[PDB]
């Protein structure tokens, strides 16, 4: 019963606490910040080991043949690395995050090596995908067919929280999400494939969710929801559609640092960010800070997006973090400037709607909401969630609840079926209310 | 040690687990609902006593001399029974309910026995002059002085549960807060008494609370708020208001039952709420679509008519049996708003101050403390009423409060460790000043 976590991010820790309660686990933990790993072993009894997967890739494989399960909690990039010393060495493993078509790649030698690989848990995807599965078969033993499929999801601060600009605070480095704002989107509406597109005009789609009169929540479409129509087996829908959360006016706080250039790629030119920015307003680059400011609101002149940039420090003399890019150093600011506190919380908010044609011919309109906030003296919401469903698969695995082989992600009752219910006890409880 | 809980109402059980955590205190639980009694027992070790306080007065001195401690959880109309008992034994006390002048009668006989009676404990009173007290008294001891204190407190449901009419569930009987509607309002503002009538108008007086951009609340002032310059000892400032808080839309929504006359205390006329409602309005009877119309009247606003319907307040469901017409829309909106097992309650309170120093500049101070009911646990309320009212019964134990007599918890003393320990309870509220 010995299991290799790859990784120590705070997504770890919750996960180590779940395997630890029975103490018949043998915890093994890597990773390339042999702080994150001493911090840990004074919580839980695990065995630490210092690696930097991309480069000893072959130590990876020996400590890999050493265990019964592998639970990667490294950033995605990696996952095949880690699943290819599984593969050969016939370890099972789990992940938190999109199988990639790289991972994909590899589909038949994990079938060949006879070995199980679940990804897709955590919250985003994960959660998600057991919860609209969970109704989506509910449905269906009831010979219902699913005609619209919408469903938000956001990891936010809990409300008390979000007096900034940006009404946010970012959990990590939001160096992925920020680019995704330039993407355009795709969903199903009324048996039409929408398109809208990012940038700038991608503002427009945002729009107010008002299920709860008591947040002021904003949602925007994902990249792309058509998706799910093969994944969830829905191709009877007319609408499919998954979004985002935010709370109002956070787009919009974005929709200012596209307009200034900040969501760029390129490399970095004593640096300030008002050297920097004034770089980014062609006037550049050592000029007075009132000046700055001028061309600053001339992008615009939208005073809430020129006031969120000073409030963060993007005009004055403070200096700019070290990165290889403009976005790179942005998210490293704002992570100096807004994450969480020690003593500060955050929250899940998910809410689904299916549309339920019968063969009685009733439409029935069924949402299921689900809220979590962080507990100060324990885990936060977003923890709770990536954390708990991928270390619930790893106990399945170990326990041999899942016979299932092969890759493959947590569609099968088989999978969401236990986790669902066992991250009740947990406090991630969700609700369901159904009309007709 | 061994300790005395009165009452098993759904407050005990945070206090229970509480002092259940050493396992050095002995628990007895007593009260006149065997059941609760029971439940407790099943999830506390815990020596179950059956007892109506009212009736049992004789065994009641009897539990009280074999303890150190008495935690009356009862309602607060009976603690004086319960204070003699404990004056005549010489055994310490703790409520968590106003001290009333009935109780502050006993104040000197508590003083002659020599022991503590600590009320006001919990979330109103409590928790509120506690935070109050911490900021007053840090200001004054480096010779500041308060020139406001606004204060707003609220027990809500979480957001995600906000959605209905009222935008609110309740955790208890109405019966209290659908009066204060129509009592009237007063506070002090840059020096001027301001008053605020009740009824019909209250609705102008209530103003958007904008603490936090992602949350959608409305505030309103309490009946009394210049009483606070006596009980914090801040008559020195020019402004003084405390109030509640609820989400966007309620006291509208409230707004259309006084209307109605539905919050009224004379008696109720096989009757119905559209057989009464038509009365409150034509009898008796009949149409639907009349009474919707002439519901309208009484308005014209159509969306406090939403509400109505909502709740069945035209329709052909019975009204409860009931002393008055209030009371019956109390015990529908009991029945109809109630929280559900998997449904999460709030606590939101601000407090600003308010603060000139010596040095001349003005401190703007602001406490915020949020805290969420827990779906595996205890809600938002039952922990902000029974943790301070157990923490300091566990302080009077242990010895750590010297104070004899009859008192809130206003001193360092007191305030202090409670406060200090309620954050190790994940119950957090912050502290930020500007100027
Ligand atoms: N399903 C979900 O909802 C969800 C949400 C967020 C994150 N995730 C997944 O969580 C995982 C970790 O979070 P992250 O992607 O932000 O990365 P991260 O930057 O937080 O790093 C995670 C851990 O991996 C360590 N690490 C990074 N590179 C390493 C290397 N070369 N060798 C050894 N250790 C290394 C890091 O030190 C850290 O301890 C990812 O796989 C992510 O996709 C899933
Ligand atoms: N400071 C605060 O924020 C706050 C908030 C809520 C409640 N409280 C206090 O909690 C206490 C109880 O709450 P409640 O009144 O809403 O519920 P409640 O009136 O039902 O009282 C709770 C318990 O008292 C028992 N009880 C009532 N009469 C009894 C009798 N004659 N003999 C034996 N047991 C009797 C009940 O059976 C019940 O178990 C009150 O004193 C209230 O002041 C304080």
């Amino acid at each position: 019963r010995k299991v290799l976590v790859l990784g120590s991010g705070y997504i770890s820790e919750p996960v180590l606490e779940y395997l630890s309660r029975d103490g018949n686990i043998e915890i093994t933990v890597g990773s390339d910040m042999k702080n994150q790993i001493e911090q840990l072993g004074k919580k839980y009894n695990i065995n630490p080991v210092s690696m930097d997967i991309c480069k000893q890739e072959e130590k990876l494989g020996f400590l890999v043949a050493k265990q019964d399960l592998v639970i990667s909690l490294l950033p995605y990039v990696l996952h095949p690395l880690v699943a290819k010393a599984c593969i050969t060495n016939k370890v099972n493993m789990v992940t938190a995050s999109y199988i990639t078509p790289a991972l994909k790649e590899l589909e038949k030698s994990v079938e060949d090596a006879g070995i199980t690989i679940i990804g897709e848990l955590g919250l985003d995807p994960g959660l998600d995908h057991m919860l609209a599965m969970e109704t989506i078969d509910k449905a269906k033993e009831v010979g219902a067919t699913i005609e619209s499929y919408i469903s938000y999801c956001g990891g936010l601060p809990a409300p008390e929280h979000s007096n900034n600009p940006l009404r946010y605070k970012f959990s990590w480095s939001p160096v992925g999400v920020l680019m995704n704002v330039m993407q355009s989107a795709t969903y199903l509406l009324d048996g039409k494939v929408v398109n809208v597109a990012g940038g700038i005009s991608f503002l427009d789609a945002v729009t107010s969710m008002d299920f709860f009169p008591g947040l002021n929540l904003e949602g925007y479409p994902n990249r792309d929801s058509t998706k799910y129509a093969e994944i969830y087996g829905i191709s009877s829908a007319h609408t499919l559609l998954r979004g985002t959360l935010r709370y109002k006016g956070y787009m919009k706080a974005l929709n200012g640092f596209v307009k200034l250039g900040l969501i760029n790629r390129e490399a970095l030119p004593p640096l300030t960010w008002k050297q920097l920015l004034c770089d980014l307003v062609g006037s550049p680059s050592s000029e007075h800070d009132v000046l700055k400011e001028a061309v600053l609101k001339k992008l615009g002149g939208d005073n809430t997006q020129l006031e969120a940039a000073e409030w963060l420090g993007l005009l004055g003399d403070e200096q700019v973090p070290q990165a290889e890019s403009i976005l790179d150093a942005l998210s490293k600011h704002l992570v100096m400037k807004l994450s969480y506190g020690p003593e500060e919380k955050d929250m899940i908010v998910m809410r689904d709607s299916f549309g339920i044609r019968h063969p009685s011919g009733h439409l029935e309109h069924k949402t299921i909401d689900l809220v979590a906030y962080g507990d100060i003296n324990g885990f936060s919401a977003m923890a709770k969630t990536v954390g708990l469903p991928t270390a619930m698969a790893a106990k399945m695995l170990l326990d041999g609840e899942i016979g299932a082989k092969g890759l493959m992600g947590p569609f099968s009752k088989e999978i969401y079926g236990p986790i669902l219910e066992r991250i009740k006890a947990e406090g991630i409880i969700y609700t369901t209310q159904s009309t007709i």
